[PDB]
């Protein structure tokens, strides 16, 4: 299986290995698929991030497709941009732009973001969900860890590993996939399910950008999971700090059920967004001028 599968993907990647143009390779993050670094472009000095991921240290291979074909197929000006990829040894590296402002993650623990700067990072995250799903590909990891920020404050949705993709042949899909304190009610009680799971996922995400985490944060994995299975739509803490509006909002969002639940398309339309400010009203959460 390991050849079976590296000549596969072989077939999917660019050829070669990109020191061909790039110096300067150092780490900067780290995740669980695997590490990320910073190099230069050899001819310029233009910075991009590449992702290496091991082909053998993976829990499932095949999710490795996702990381590649997703920004290849769906570019948009919220999907993060992939310039190439490649097999080096047995490794998977991709090649993308770098985003000097980092993760939302990062935001939503230190500063408490303003409506408007919610309002602008819920248009992005919907815009680039509106394309998938219009596909039928689910994220399935919507959190404020796969949204990443330039310098000038635009957003753009990151890591697509987990995604999957629905049809007429396959409608729903039944993964337990997801990160547990983002997973959708019917996610986890393991009801069969679209993209619907991503806009339960995004409120959750809302909560994070409003109470700094998201509910339960301080319950073990799987008894947070059986919480969100058993109990009502979670409340914000902070629910007297925020407008009627972004409430209206994330009322639409986190509904048990998912057909009640608003989708991406429907919600674009929602006037919360309309307080949506330009890329340079986020910049200021940065760490590097904050
Ligand atoms: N496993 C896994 C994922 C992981 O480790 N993600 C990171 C922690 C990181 N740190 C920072 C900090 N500041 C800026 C920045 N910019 C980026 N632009 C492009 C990037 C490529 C999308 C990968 S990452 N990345 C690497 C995000």
């Amino acid at each position: 299986s390991h050849e079976q599968f590296r000549a596969a993907l072989q077939l999917v990647v660019d050829p070669g290995d990109p020191r061909s143009y790039l110096d300067n390779f150092i780490k900067i993050g780290e995740g669980s698929t695997g590490i990320v670094c910073i190099a230069t472009v050899r001819s310029s000095g233009k910075l991009v991030a590449v992702k290496k991921m091991d082909l053998r240290k993976q829990q499932r291979r095949e999710l490795l497709f996702n990381e590649v074909v997703i920004m290849r197929d769906y570019q948009h000006e919220n999907v993060v941009e992939m310039y190439n990829s490649y097999l080096v040894g047995d490794e998977l590296w991709v090649v993308m732009e770098f985003l000097e402002g980092g993760a939302l993650t990062d935001i939503v623990t230190h500063t408490r973001m303003n409506e408007e700067q919610i309002a602008a990072v819920c248009l992005a995250v919907l815009q680039a969900l509106s394309v998938l799903h219009a596909q039928g590909v689910i994220h399935r990891d919507i959190k404020s860890d796969s949204i990443l920020l330039t310098h000038d404050g635009r957003v753009k949705l990151s890591d697509f590993g987990f995604c999957a993709q629905v049809s007429k042949e396959v409608p729903r899909r039944k993964s337990l996939v997801g990160t547990p304190y983002w997973m959708a009610p019917e996610l986890i009680s393991r009801l069969p399910y679209g993209p619907e799971v991503d806009i339960w996922s995004l409120g959750i995400m809302v909560i994070e950008m409003v109470d700094g985490e998201p509910p339960y944060f301080n319950e073990p994995p799987l008894k947070a999971m059986k919480m969100i299975r058993d109990n009502l739509p979670p409340r914000l803490k902070n629910l007297h700090k925020v407008s009627p509006s972004l409430k209206g909002f994330l009322d639409r969002l986190l509904v048990r059920d998912p057909a009640q639940r608003a989708t991406a398309a429907e919600l674009l339309k929602h006037p919360f967004l309309a307080k949506a400010g330009p890329p340079a009203s986020i910049v200021p959460l940065m760490r590097q001028n904050r």
